[PDB]
């Protein structure tokens, strides 16, 4: 459905509001849902994908009794909701759950959808999932406010000299999606040397660098998938490699960052969605480098979502299932990741304070290791040695001895970039 009506708020209803990019999902639909929830005294939670998007929502709901957190309407990020479900905090049994960008495949988002849909199925609440690409659908070219010219081309993924003149010959403004900051740096450097003005966006530099797009005379924005949500540009072109790095669990033993491999239809729709937004500016184009793949069962996030869900309580003995259209994404035995009370607290602390990936936290917690015991960071097999500048990374441990970083369980997400590695060295040293 692409239109909200009051009947959608009755218990037992789960509605997916297909709102194409630029439809006014935040500014138009949401306040109408919220005012009807407030009017009828439904205890409601609104779930935003990011803190950036949550701020936009606060603005669109100015004046309404809404309590933002990290009143009878609460607003929080998908991750905050799921984390609160895992903590001792007593989370209200909301009558209504509103999830924005409900296609988001972060483990906490997947788990939240499973918890919510289960509560609806149990007859305890209603839910509204808002997204341009409903889970279970595979249309990379949804509707837009203005027609988009879609052209498949050879998109460069490394610095280039010759060819790809269509890239530089463009006099408009382009948003370019790349799989990593590294890949972006090379592409930006190449573009800067060709005389173009480039601003690079990434999770850690967004808040500060996004501002520059609003006033500077930029030609290109080289960004990672963080611009898939909560980022509006005044652009007429999107270049999309249609690739990303995905964490994959190899032989239930380690997590690698595989790829770059094809993105999903929903990611491709969101990227394309950055353009075709302005009726008064037709002619926007989306230039893409390959096909999409629905086969993302190798993505670790699905299993990670199950690990989280198995540790969220609903009713004595009951284990929440994943949202039905996503349930087949994971091969797992129900409740197999349910941890007893103490190991569960360790798991939670490892993800929250420790900031470890869900899969890694689970391995450490299930082995009976306590939060602050970091010996496991140094006693793995030789092939788990972590490198810094292609040489073994080393850390001064809490007792002053310099040890080689060699964790018992290897998860590539802890050393994928300099910031991640720096953070994991701090963890190994007991500084967190
Ligand atoms: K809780
Ligand atoms: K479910």
């Amino acid at each position: 459905v692409e239109c909200f009506e009051p009947s959608m708020l009755k218990k037992k209803q789960l509605t997916v509001l297909d709102l194409h990019p630029g439809a006014g999902k935040t500014r138009r639909v949401l306040p109408e849902i919220v005012r009807e929830a407030i009017k009828t005294r439904l205890r409601t939670v609104i779930l935003a994908p990011t803190r950036v998007v949550a701020a936009e929502m606060e603005e669109a709901l100015r004046g309404l009794p809404v309590r933002y957190m990290t009143e009878i309407v609460d607003l929080m990020c998908h991750a905050t909701f799921t984390s609160r479900l895992l903590q001792p905090i007593r989370v209200p049994n909301y009558n209504l759950y509103i999830m924005d960008e409900a296609h988001f495949t972060d483990p906490s988002s997947i788990a939240a959808r499973g918890y919510i849909s289960t509560r609806v199925e149990m007859g305890e609440a209603a839910a509204i999932f808002m997204t341009a690409t409903p889970p279970g659908t595979r249309d990379a070219f949804p509707d837009s406010n203005s027609p988009i010219m879609d052209t498949e081309v050879e998109v460069p993924e490394r610095a280039w000299s010759s060819g790809f003149d269509w890239v530089t010959d463009h006099s408009g403004k382009t948003v370019w999606f790349v799989p990593s900051v590294r890949n972006g740096n090379e592409i930006a450097a190449c573009l800067t040397k060709a005389g173009k003005r480039v601003i690079q966006l990434s999770r850690k530099t967004f808040e500060t660098e996004f501002q520059k797009t609003k006033h500077q005379e930029w030609d290109f924005v080289v960004t990672t998938d963080i611009s898939e949500m909560g980022a509006n540009f005044k652009a007429d072109r999107v270049i999309d490699s249609r690739r990303c790095l995905k964490p994959v669990i190899l032989d239930g033993e380690r997590v690698i960052l595989a790829g770059p491999m094809p993105v999903t239809h929903a990611s491709a729709a969101q990227r394309r969605g950055r353009i075709g937004r302005n009726p008064n500016k037709p002619g926007d184009e989306y230039l893409y480098g390959g096909g999409c793949a629905e086969t993302d069962e190798d993505h670790a996030h699905w299993l990670e979502a199950r690990m989280l869900l198995d540790n969220i309580y609903l009713q004595d003995g009951l284990i929440a299932s994943l949202y039905r259209p996503e349930a087949d994404k994971v091969a797992a035995i129900e409740g197999e990741f349910k941890l007893r009370t103490e190991q569960r607290k360790t798991f939670v602390e490892l993800m929250k304070r420790g900031d470890l990936p869900v899969w890694l936290a689970y391995q450490v917690a299930s082995a009976g290791i306590t939060y602050t015991d970091r010996r496991w960071c140094f006693d793995g097999t030789t092939n788990n040695t972590i490198m810094e500048d292609s040489v073994p990374a080393e850390v001064w441990t809490r007792h002053g001895e310099k040890r080689v970083l060699k964790p018992r369980w290897m998860d590539a997400r802890v050393c994928s970039d300099h910031a991640a590695l720096k953070s994991f060295k701090e963890f190994a040293a007991g500084k967190r």
